[PDB]
């Protein structure tokens, strides 16, 4: 798993789950291409995006709909989405956890990446 | 000021100095057309970005330029820049300071809504 | 003001207001010894905490009862309070900023010296 | 696992390896007495720390030695620790997890609590 993604709540204390995520590549006229989507689980993780020979080195970007998301429990969010923008692969291919903390004004996320 | 961004640096316990960030108005063709610009002061804020006037009600994304800023001092960022998209409701009264703080591989942003 | 606190709430996206911060110096008999204590502002900022002349070096403490602050507001915190324990160094003029952003179940503190 | 830490690194975007945890519980005397130690493994994460019979109601501190683990790496840290205190137990035995993500000038801490 070459690409995952993992989502916490920061305000019930538990993983967000049934979080819609969109992953799009930057294409060769710098237009984003659709390239994988995908809900949180129960564990608020994301599995099975991409495989390590269809995740060639290129921008991605992971979008992350935290507003459906805080929509759904009642609470009015600041934000219309989350999006990381990270090159990838760009030195080898690299295992990337793109990982986000979620509050309805704020959110935090890191990026733990491996060999 | 009804618009103002704020960056911090949490490697070096600072104001992020000088770093570029561009505000983009959603259009009628769900296109992102410019809307201001700037960089942040030796506080690490920046004002003036817009007017009441001028700011309407609207989707807004303002991007900030980490990569540029980190490379400045010589450490590999991990993103390509930090983006924070929001509505901008009007509904009363309200000034949006939107705040940033920064590390290589990871950022954190809040909304202060007053 | 060499020392400031500042604390903002993630969930409503305001500054936290009227939030107990108590400030420890630790006592020579690794005894932490009340310093300065006080309630955040309306805008979330608590200042005039101590002086230049009462601020020595030495391991503070500083107390931000956030459970409280949460309880005020309906919502069952995880923490019983947020603590940032640091040394003050004082090697050359320094201002020293303690922020935290508060939600119920995490928080996120920086400091900014300048 | 009634309780377990997870550690990472914002700073080179990887597990914190190698942190020292202690944790304390609040005896009847108001004092913070030793409940449980150890050290993260190379994922940044502390298993075994208690069981569900010694891990009774309680308020617990757990100290993150996040000072001498950026001291190893050569960068000055602004906290000597990060502390994360909280009642446990309190309404029946739940599972903890308490990560933080760490920056030599600041740390986020965030708590999954599951049944
Ligand atoms: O740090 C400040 O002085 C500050 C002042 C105004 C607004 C936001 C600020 N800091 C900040 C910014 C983004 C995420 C978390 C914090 C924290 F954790 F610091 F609150």
């Amino acid at each position: 798993c070459p690409l995952m993604v993992k989502v916490l709540d920061a305000v019930r204390g538990s993983p967000a789950i049934n979080v819609a995520v969109h992953v799009f590549r930057k294409a060769a006229d710098d237009t984003w291409e659709p390239f994988a989507s995908g809900k949180t689980s129960e564990s608020g993780e994301l599995h099975g995006l991409t495989t390590e020979e269809q995740f060639v080195e290129g921008i991605y970007k992971v979008e992350i709909d935290t507003k459906s998301y805080w929509k759904a429990l009642g609470i009015s969010p600041f934000h219309e989405h989350a999006e990381v923008v990270f090159t990838a692969n760009d030195s080898g291919p690299r295992r990337y956890t793109i990982a986000a903390l979620l509050s309805p004004y704020s959110y935090s996320t890191t990026a733990v990446v491996t060999n």
